[PDB]
């Protein structure tokens, strides 16, 4: 696995339970999707994981936010400085 | 039990591993605390509430938001109308 996101997108994409994945900036800037999770999601993304950081106060305590539902989980957590949200489709 | 939102949040604090609880409206409206949630959280935790329902679209399909870190876990959900956090701590 060469080191470009797309490259990291395909991969994640190859786990048969993901359904989604989605990476953004710390102000919703879309930085690559697949699947499940497009450029309509990469706003609230942002802002899910910016207002978990708040409910925090480290030593870089990084918070993740699971969001679970009728159509499975979404799980946000930052690595290396990104957002990175995945889509995973359980039962 | 009487139907209070007061007698419910002491309620909700009898249970061992809960160690926070605060109810908000749609805008962030504190409505009641106890112990590790108090006011300065309640716009977060209304915005987190609100940000994960845009990331469905029912029928009434209430998405569950829960956040880990190092403190514990924090679970959002809506109950009644009213926004419902309540702080875990499980080690």
């Amino acid at each position: 696995m060469e080191a470009t996101l797309e490259q990291h997108l395909e991969d994640t994409m190859k786990n048969p339970s993901i359904v989604g994945v989605l990476c953004t900036d710390s102000q919703g800037l879309n930085l690559g999707c697949r699947g499940t999770l497009s450029d309509e999601h990469a706003g609230v993304i942002s802002v899910l994981a910016q207002q978990a950081a708040k409910l925090t106060s480290d030593p870089t305590d990084i918070p993740v936010v699971c969001l679970e539902s009728d159509n499975g989980n979404i799980m946000i957590q930052k690595h290396d400085g990104i957002t990175v949200a995945v889509h995973k489709m359980a039962s």
